[PDB]
RNA sequence: UGCAAGACAUAGAAAUAACCUGGUUUGAGUGUCUUGUUAAUUGAAAAAUUAACAAGAUGAGUUCAAAUCAGGCUCCAGAGAGAUCCGAACUUACCUCAUGGCGGGCAUUGUGCCCUU
DNA sequence: CAGGTTATTTCTATGTCTTGCA
């Protein structure tokens, strides 16, 4: 019937809506003015969830790896000890709780117990040194524990190299790498020292090496490239081997050991180079692996990492004895408080172990290194300066004092070093135990499989192997006929189709076209797409204000043919040269180029590349399809060239090996933004009868993509026909529609709540809005939704500053600290400003009448409409509705608290299905801060009196507690309640509760009491709002220095009157009905309020205002006046009796606020 | 002037993976000497060791194991076995299951009021 | 419950050369 507009202001925390007519007076239905504010907490990103998910998947893979290793050692372990694995698996439990009653986790056997196993080998790194540097037949358990530690500390997996390169020493390697060919030994110490010094970067190493080797003549560039290969940079072959025809591509290949390994670079250079593949040869790997394992004591690098961290252990012992000597003298008193007491940041805290006198070991959290160093420095202050004190302080500054072995600093260990250690362990133990040599069906050897499990890391493209379709996060495509069989190393290629899995990964990631939303996009390097870019750029190119083909027909074709076939970057000067060459006429050649930025940003690189690939000049259709598929495979597979090589060999047999090598050397990286079908869509028939396409239209005519998609173009009609438009029902937008467009979670919640308000308003009103005014990233998402549900409505974008200019110029103050109405006033102002600006200096636009056609927007005469907006601007009508949500999050803290601190019931046990951790939280610790999801109202009997209680449902029990019977059972057993009768099964967090005539927001729980926040917005006149704005500005960092004495007096008096108004609002108005009012405390504390200075007065005013706001916990820091920082807190007992409470209502509010149900908790 | 489609450059982020260092809890790495009290086996008694306490003194210390959201999935019962992936993100007013209802209306400075169920 | 690394894709600001709509 009538015509109405809806205005919308979205914020990450609040969403405000308003509805108006052409006269800017609000539509009101159900007797309620249709404008309000919906608040919701800022949504949380999936970063923490993703981190925890990858962490738990990593843990699961570690578990299966350890189980496999245990199964491989099980036969010999059981031969020597029946239950070693069970003792390993029952390490947490006390002696009684173990499956078998024993005392210590490892080496239970009599004689060789744990107490002297740790005496023989103080650490694991003492055992591994013994394993790799000895031949004596070791117990299978010792080898198992060494390999177990190696598995539990794998290493970087970031470097490329070979383990065996460390067997040959630096001297022998230098001898083998000194003048290998006919085109160093003396300086075999400084070079190695520079190479193995991690302090200097690669560039510094290269500069020092070039400075110190003093290269011979005629090899300066060759020696520079050799140094680049040595330290590791992208260096071409070039003069390394010195062929004359350097211009050839085979001798211009660039390779760096950082980007690729030797076995991967070799195929790219096999056959091309002379000799037995030759120039650094397996000496950079030695430098990388031996850089970390230096000693700086004898100058000789350690062979294996276990040889280090034993010398570090000895250095720790020497430093500890030095500090003990330095402490026993000069400080006989703080000996007990530092080396035995479990105080803060001392040695016992640095380790987490102490034994004062006979008492049990006190194991606590390990103190950080920084705190321990600070404590050592503080306790060294009492010691007068001496040699030992200076040396200790120098070591502390150097950071190599009292070092531990396992810590945050162990991130430098490469997997190759640990692999070498494992290989040595397995070779030493292989000469005695024969089970480590026996073969398998797949020709394994019981040693190669352990190494495989050590080294097999699932590639990033494969992702998780199994998916039960509970949620879509796996791509691993399994071979036909291969299912329900576990994925391990040595059968990854036989179970997961790696090529198909990578293809699925890339096509799932890649996005759809910007014009055809159902078909996927072409690779950027694809011939069609590159030709599209070049043709577009030629179309935009204009010469002296004329079209490129307007100068003479065939100019654009000539440029596309004879200027781009080279495939290189076409610059402006090259185009000028071509224009001079091809144009016989036009002697003057000062042709000004417009439409390009002096360089053609696109070039037919792929066309030329495939032209040299096939030798022919111009490709045909079959060769074009061949090249298109080759480019698609190279782009999808990317850095993994093995997939491309396999596809080429199994699909295109006519290609030669040199051609395959050339294909593998191409650089096809990124994806485009236009689909394949969009470029070849059949816009119309031509005169000859052949089809025309968008790409062919660019080729022939003089137009770009946007011109080809004009309103009258046949391509536009074909686009509308192909992109079928369905006006989906307003009531069919599930919140998964906005899950495709790449939006952050806060924006997603913004969009969903705002659209819910829109849907409720439109349904209630009856018909779609004529205009929907909205602010100017994620807002565009709702645009789509509007265009998917309300085709008639047109969105009138409003500038961000226009509304604020209206507020300042026409005197409508906004009070961001007072109440939440400013969102609704912002939406209504969006309506009134956007309507005027859509109808039409910037201020002058509001100085006269604005009217277009039959619709009148602004009437300056008598300010009639203006009066209306002002009468609406200050109205306290808006509805404030907080989102009622179940508190989704964690079950409890992710880190277990100590047993001596945990208490039963309040703390979640470690594992509530074992009957061991559940009833023994005081012994095995537990999880703290067990959060709850939602509240429920249950009627029970206490002291033979019928009373009702609101109680919590914890998050870890939400799924099993959503019906009346289940909640009754939960109250009956877990909460120890007699005769429960659950009356309300869902009271979400942040819900409107009417208690004793005052509105509350149920926002948590503190033990036996439930916590509430203020739900009544406080309204004050305009002058008070301006004063509060000044208060907020001054309390933010401004000063009173510029203010005059009269200004100070006026500020003091107006502050006093604002305080009086606030005090009265807490006494005579609704705020007096709150539980534990602050009015008496406001009046009692008023005496000291005047004596306070201006700035602290502003602070206490803002803190007082914090009591009457719905966006913060009701608490004030009135310490500047004399009260505590928790003044005016609201919390009421969870027991609802019939005496203390007059009306205990729950106001279930619809998201728009139009619909609401009041449930009487007392008598439901 | 806004919107948004194409190309380049400069700064970024986020979503999925893969991995590392770990961190937390628990448990293991026998603590040892003197003094006295208490309780034991003796012993008229003396004395005697043993064991738990309350003081004083002294030695060692670097590591390992298990989990690492509660849980969930499958199989035939349980302080199990399989799998190594689902679980900390987005969505949830209320009523009884439809593109339903959540009454007809007046205010909006203190949570009300008229007219019918 | 914190600090790092690797890969892919997408998105966002700003500037540059164009083009079309409301």
């Amino acid at each position: 019937n009538a015509d109405y507009y809806i205005g919308l202001d979205m914020g990450t925390s609040s969403a405000g809506w308003a509805v108006s007519d052409s006269e800017y007076n609000l539509i009101r239905r159900k007797g309620k003015d249709l404008w309000g504010v919906r608040q919701f907490e800022e949504a949380k990103t999936a970063a923490e969830r993703r981190g925890f998910r990858v962490a738990r998947r990593r843990k699961q893979r570690q578990q299966v790896r350890n189980r496999l290793l245990s199964e491989e050692f099980q036969n010999e372990i059981t031969k020597i000890d029946s239950g070693f694995l069970k003792r390993m698996e029952d390490s947490r439990f006390v002696i009684s709780d173990k499956r078998v009653p024993e005392k210590y986790t490892l080496f239970n056997d009599s004689g060789y117990t744990d107490v002297e196993y740790y005496n023989q080998y103080p650490t694991i790194y003492h055992l591994r040194k013994a394993l790799i540097e000895s031949n004596e037949r070791f117990d299978i358990r010792l080898v198992f524990l060494g390999i177990h530690s190696l598995f539990q500390h794998p290493g970087h997996f970031l470097d490329k190299g070979d383990v065996d390169t460390d067997n040959t020493g630096p001297e022998e390697l230098i001898q083998f790498l000194e003048d290998c060919m006919n085109e160093l030994v003396s300086n075999q110490k400084v070079l190695t020292d520079i190479l193995t010094d991690s302090r200097i970067t690669r560039r510094d190493k290269e500069q020092q090496i070039l400075e110190i080797l003093q290269p011979n003549k005629e090899s300066k560039k060759a020696v520079s490239q050799f140094v680049k290969v040595l330290t590791g940079q992208k260096a071409k072959l070039g003069d390394l081997i010195m062929m004359e025809d350097k211009d050839t591509e085979e001798y211009k290949y660039s390779f760096s050991f950082r980007e690729k390994t030797l076995e991967e670079i070799l195929p790219d250079i096999e056959g091309v180079i002379d000799g037995l593949a030759l120039s650094i040869y397996s000496l950079y790997s030695w430098s990388l692996l031996n850089s970390y394992m230096k000693d700086t004591l004898t100058g000789h690098y350690y062979s294996y990492l276990a040889e280090a961290r034993v010398a570090a252990y000895d250095k720790h012992h020497s430093d500890l004895v030095k500090l003990k000597t330095l402490f026993r003298e000069y400080i006989p008193e703080e000996y007990d408080n530092f080396f035995r007491k479990m105080e803060k940041a001392n040695y016992s805290h640095y380790i987490g172990s102490t034994e004062y006198d006979g008492e049990k070991r006190c194991r606590t959290a390990k103190a950080k290194q920084e705190d321990f160093y600070k404590s050592i420095n503080k306790m060294l202050e009492k010691i007068p300066e001496c040699s030992e004190k200076t040396e200790i302080q120098k070591e502390i500054i150097e950071g190599t004092f009292l070092l531990k072995q396992t810590g945050p600093q162990n991130g430098f260990v490469p997997n190759q070093l640990q692999l070498k250690e494992l290989r040595k362990i397995l070779q030493n133990a292989s000469k005695h135990y024969p089970f480590l040599t026996e073969k398998d069906e797949r020709d394994m050897t019981a040693i190669d499989r352990i190494e495989a499990l050590f080294s097999f890391r699932i590639p990033y493209y494969i992702g998780p192997l199994k998916n039960t379709d509970n949620q879509g996060h796996g791509w691993a495509v399994r071979r036909d006929g291969h299912e329900q069989i576990p994925v391990r190393p040595w059968n990854f290629e036989e179970i997961i189709d790696e090529s198909a899995s990578a293809d699925l990964f890339i096509k799932n990631l890649v996005n759809s076209c910007t014009y055809l939303r159902t078909e996927k996009v072409l690779p950027k390097s694809s011939l069609l797409y590159q030709e599209f870019e070049v043709l577009n750029e030629l179309n935009n190119l204009r010469i002296n204000g004329m079209y490129p083909d307007e100068i003479q027909p065939g100019l654009k074709r000539m440029i596309f043919e004879q200027c781009f076939y080279s495939g290189k970057k076409v610059t402006g000067k090259k185009l000028q040269l071509f224009l001079r060459s091809v144009l016989t006429n036009s002697s003057t050649e000062e042709f000004v180029l417009t439409g390009i930025d002096k360089d053609f940003k696109s070039s037919l690189s792929s066309y030329k590349k495939f032209c040299e690939l096939f030798g022919v000049k111009t490709l045909n259709d079959t060769q074009k399809v061949m090249a298109e598929q080759i480019i698609e495979w190279s782009t999808v597979y990317g850095d993994s060239r093995k997939f491309l090589k396999r596809k080429l060999e199994d699909n295109y047999p006519e290609l030669t090996d040199q051609q395959i090598r050339r294909i593998a050397g191409f650089k096809f990286s990124e994806w485009g933004n236009l689909s394949r079908a969009f470029l070849e869509m059949e816009g119309y028939k031509d005169e000859a009868g052949n089809p025309v396409t968008i790409i062919r239209a660019l080729r022939d005519t003089q137009k770009n993509l946007m011109q080809l998609l004009s309103n009258d173009s046949a391509f536009a009609k074909k686009l509308q026909e192909l992109n079928d438009y369905v006006t989906r029902d307003i009531w069919s937008i599930e919140p998964d529609d906005l899950d495709g467009m790449y939006l952050s979670a806060p924006v997603r919640r913004m969009i969903w709540q705002t659209f819910l308000i829109l849907r409720e308003v439109v349904d209630t009103i009856g018909y779609s809005p004529k205009k929907i005014f909205m602010e100017m990233q994620g807002t565009k998402a709702i645009i789509s939704l509007i265009n998917q549900c309300f085709p008639d409505s047109e969105v009138v974008y409003v500038k961000a500053g226009n509304t604020s200019d209206f507020r300042q110029r026409f005197d409508i103050p906004k009070s961001r600290d007072l109440n939440n109405y400013h969102h609704a006033v912002d939406a209504y102002l969006n309506i009134v400003v956007g309507n005027v600006y859509d109808t039409k200096s910037l201020r002058r636009m509001y100085d006269f009448n604005v009217q277009r056609g039959d619709q009148t927007a602004w009437v300056a005469e008598n300010d009639t409409t203006l009066k209306t907006v002002k009468k609406t601007a200050f109205k306290t009508s808006p509805m404030v509705t907080k989102r009622t949500y179940e508190r989704k999050g964690g079950l409890a803290d992710s880190v277990l608290i100590a047993a001596k601190k945990a208490k039963p019931g309040v703390h979640l046990p470690v594992k509530t299905s074992d009957s061991r951790f559940a009833n023994q939280v005081s012994t095995y610790g537990g999880y703290d801060n067990v959060k709850g999801s939602h509240f429920f109202l249950v009627e029970h009997q206490q002291k033979k009196k019928t009373i009702r209680s609101i109680e919590n449902v914890p998050i870890h029990l939400k799924e099993k507690l959503k019906t009346k019977e289940e909640l009754e059972h939960y109250c009956a057993q877990v909460l120890g309640m007699v005769q429960p009768d659950v009356r309300l099964t869902r009271i979400p967090m942040y819900s409107l509760l009417l208690i004793d005539g005052y509105y509350y927001y149920l926002t948590g729980r503190t033990g036996g009491n439930l916590s509430l926040s203020n739900a009544v917005e406080l309204c004050l006149p305009a002058k008070e709002q301006a004063h509060i704005r000044m208060i907020s500005k001054i309390a933010g960092g401004r000063s009173t220095d510029a203010l005059s004495a009269e200004a100070k007096d006026d500020f003091r008096k107006k502050n006093l009157r604002l305080y009086d108004e606030l005090a009265e609002k807490h006494r005579s108005t609704i705020f007096s009905k709150r539980k534990n009012p602050i009015g008496p405390k406001l009046l009692k504390y008023r005496e000291a309020f005047v004596k306070q200075t201006i700035e602290n007065q502003c602070k206490v005013i803002l803190q007082i205002l914090k009591l009457t706001s719905t966006n913060c916990k009701t608490s004030a820091d009135l310490k500047l006046i004399g009260g505590s920082g928790q003044e005016g807190v609201m919390s009421i007992s969870k027991l609802l009796r019939a005496e203390k409470y007059a009306e205990f209502y729950l106001i279930c509010q619809s998201p728009s606020g139009i619909y609401e149900t009041r449930k009487n908790l007392l008598t439901i």
